[PDB]
């Protein structure tokens, strides 16, 4: 609901996998799951999240890139 939850949220999940700043599509599908199961039925599939959001040579999501979603999640 809050900033602050949500904030920790994200790293409560980062936490798991890779660094709290990291996120991973089994990881952000959960949470996508709790945090936000509408964007996932959105134009932004999983893949697609986990592929939009994943703008690197890795294959691995972060907070910065994340941050993209909530921009638009808040915004």
């Amino acid at each position: 609901k809050s900033p602050e939850e949500l904030k920790g949220i994200f790293e409560k999940y980062a936490a798991k996998e890779g660094d709290p700043n990291q996120l991973s599509k089994e990881e952000l599908k959960l949470l996508l799951q709790t945090e936000f199961p509408s964007l996932l039925k959105g134009m932004s599939t999983l893949d697609e999240l986990f592929e939009e959001l994943d703008k690197n040579g890795d294959g691995e999501v972060s907070f910065e890139e994340f941050q993209v979603l909530v921009k638009k999640i808040s915004q």
